[PDB]
């Protein structure tokens, strides 16, 4: 049962869409259907899947696992250390996940994305959008060849966390641990990841918050996405919109 809904009051004037789906009672709530079906770069939301790839291939093993920091200077304080999987995920540390993915052969990544139906599954621009000048701080998942819609994000999240993939339960639980967020409401468990990019072609942001909500037996998989032309709209801003929607409509 697909319900078209109006969450515009929570977007406080920012252009975007939201989809919340409960796979038990098959209830899909959609705000801005056209946007929810449009494929865009996942940006840092891809760290959800990249974490599972690294765990499955043995590049990392636990939420403590390290990737061998080499001393490179970065402006984010917390990137300048041999950080663990759990801290790299929470700090959205690009060098950690770039080094992780570059230890995996392209055919393995292709087959996993194909199995997950991860959007267009297009990893052809492996090294990413090099024309932005950021060099090694780039990859196929960051405003580059790989694109996925908010609906497809929710479908992927649901397949993973309902246990319908071949990923190990141990590895799923590590991901659950590191994605948990504190929304100052103990009656719901929220998990998610932000992402931020700028679509230079269309001059619009790609700002994301993707994840899941558990509340008293029911689970909702969700994706909130802005395509606003205002460059101040970031992943963290869209997460704030997402939490307001959760608190108002899913409590
Ligand atoms: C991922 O989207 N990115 C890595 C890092 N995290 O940003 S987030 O808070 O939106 O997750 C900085 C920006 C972005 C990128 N383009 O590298
Ligand atoms: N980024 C978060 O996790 C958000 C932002 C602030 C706190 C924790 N959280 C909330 O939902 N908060 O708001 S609060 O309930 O009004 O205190």
């Amino acid at each position: 049962s697909v319900n078209i809904v109006d969450y515009s009051d929570c977007f406080e004037g920012i252009s975007g869409g939201a989809i919340f789906c409960n796979t038990k009672n098959k209830e899909y709530n959609i705000y801005n259907k056209e946007l929810i079906e449009t494929r865009r770069s996942p940006c840092s939301t891809f760290k959800i899947v990249s974490t599972l790839i690294g765990l499955e291939k043995g590049v990392i093993n636990s939420k403590e696992s390290v990737m061998g920091y080499d001393g490179t200077d970065y402006p984010n304080k917390n990137w300048n250390k041999n950080l663990s999987l759990e801290e790299a995920f929470k700090e959205s540390c690009v060098w950690y996940y770039k080094k992780l993915i570059n230890k995996v052969d392209a055919k393995s990544v292709q087959n996993i994305l194909d199995d997950l139906k991860y959007g267009n599954c297009d990893i052809s621009e492996w090294e990413g959008d090099l024309k932005n000048g950021k060099g090694h701080l780039n990859g196929f998942w960051l405003e580059s060849s790989l694109q996925i819609s908010p609906k497809e994000q929710v479908q992927t999240m649901a397949k993973i966390f309902e246990g319908d993939t071949n990923f190990k339960k141990e590895h799923i639980n590590i991901l659950r641990d590191i994605m948990a967020i504190d929304v100052n409401d103990a009656n719901i468990n929220v998990y998610g990841k932000t992402g931020t990019g700028f679509d230079e072609k269309n001059k619009r942001v790609d700002a994301w918050f993707v994840g899941m909500l558990e509340r008293e037996g029911d689970t909702y998989y969700f994706a909130i996405k802005s395509d606003d032309s205002n460059k101040e709209i970031t992943g963290p801003k869209v997460k704030e919109i997402a939490i307001n929607i959760i608190k108002k409509y899913y409590s």
